């Protein structure tokens, strides 16, 4: 375990990491700086990492317990690794700004994404920094949003109408909804580790801010859903087979382009549980 | 005689009777009228066939009156402006605005008399900045209170609307030069009652300078819609010789431009105001 090559991709978010073989267990010195690079850069990219669901689950396991998605398919024999196999018969549903599974009480602290099969071109994935977004807010707006709570609803990104192909798929949806009722989370979240304040709403699951009026909420979310799309808060990644992406899901949102069908695209994701999102001034 | 005050709603507007505005009001009557205006923000008196001289007499009791440099004045009364709209002078007040907030001391109020009216149309509406403010959630009240917003003459007088004649266009330039943008509190504390009121208007407010440009666009977009809520308004259907008196410090008004080709003649007295300020 020497020293990983960390190349920032921007001033506020993103970095490429080289010198870490993810197919084989990482030493402690390496896993530590990989961990810190993720916290520091919010999202890191490692190319040429032909890992299997096995080792991917293993790597994620080291960050903590893994979440099992209520609707997405999982890899054979490895229930924690969801398979994102998109094509004509399963159109991509991630071309919207979202933070992974914020519909549970303890949203994932992070995730590891592996590019298995990719289209000739397209399918880029973008990440936006809730930290940079928060920093870009004027003091009056930071004060306004801090302490407010917003509702997150699993159904916003998982509409029932999208799961009625087969009765099985529909049943899977029913069980998912029953187990994931709408819940509240701070609009401004204090990172549990770094202490940095970050915007913590995402168009994918955030339905409304409950501490203001309905029109006030729509006005704020309208602003926020646009605010986070500022180029300066982002890093855009063009995928290559066997790429690996690891991000801190506590302070970022990502968006996956849906510009490749009829071509097929297969991604594998390990999802690391986090703790209860909170805000501390 | 004691004036009769009939509220037109729970937050704004009242119709008054028992006040002969063609003659001097007793001090008790005037105190009642003045307080009614303060309380209801805009009051209406019907069947007041007054002369401009009489309108000015009444207005002067509220404070210094404006002598408009451009608009024609009634008979031999420089303080009473003649607002004559028709095809050759199309109504242009059908937008939510608070009178002349682009200057340092916007008018405190005005007294408008209906001289000659179209068979129908031309309704004027007022919206309560106080009610609008109080309707805000606590986080929003806290957010806006203390912020400052820029008011710009050019917002209601877009340059693209005064560039017809290569020559007679620098006139627009001359006006803008005398009316530089300036700031006013977003939440204004009424100088007399101490009531807090939203004090932005789509007519002149271009942006809240204490937040980012995009935050400002979102906030003003919200506020310009918020003040249009029916609950915050009073709508008046005019009849000849009506008199409307309003507090321009905590309201915005909108005059429907829906009566052309008919003609509309109003007589107005503008009461000079003081510097708007905010005090928690
Ligand atoms: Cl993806
Ligand atoms: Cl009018």
């Amino acid at each position: 375990s020497e020293r990983l090559s960390i190349t920032p991709l921007g001033p506020y978010i993103g970095a490429q990491i080289s010198g870490a073989d993810l197919t084989r267990p990482l030493s402690d010195n390496q896993f530590e700086q990989l961990y810190h690079a993720v916290l520091r850069h919010q999202v890191v990219f490692l190319r040429d990492q032909a890992i299997t669901p096995q080792q991917q689950r293993a790597l994620a396991q080291r960050f903590g317990e893994l979440h099992i998605h209520p609707v997405y398919p999982h890899a054979e024999g490895v229930d924690e690794i969801i398979v994102l196999d998109t094509h004509n018969d399963n159109p991509p549903d991630n071309d919207n700004w979202h933070t992974d599974v914020t519909f549970i009480e303890t949203p994932p602290a992070g995730a590891i994404l592996a590019a298995k099969e990719l289209p000739s071109t397209g399918g880029d994935t973008l990440w936006t920094s809730g930290i940079a977004a928060y920093e870009a807010l004027s003091v009056p707006f930071r004060q306004l949003l801090s302490g407010l709570r917003a509702e997150h609803d699993f159904r916003k990104s998982f509409p029932e109408y999208k799961y009625r192909k087969t009765e099985e798929e529909h049943q899977r949806w029913r069980e998912a909804v029953a187990k994931n009722p709408p819940l509240l989370h701070p609009v401004v979240r204090t990172h549990p580790v770094s202490g940095k304040q970050a915007l913590f709403v995402n168009e994918g699951f955030t339905t409304r801010i409950v501490d203001v009026s309905e029109k006030e909420s729509e006005a704020l979310l309208s602003f926020l859903f646009a605010h986070i799309t500022k180029p300066e808060f982002q890093v855009r990644w063009r995928w290559q087979p066997n790429d690996i992406a690891i991000w801190d899901n506590r302070v970022t949102q990502h968006y996956a382009n849906a510009d490749y069908l009829p071509q097929r695209r297969i991604m594998h994701r390990a999802t690391i549980l986090g703790d209860k999102p909170f805000y501390r001034a």
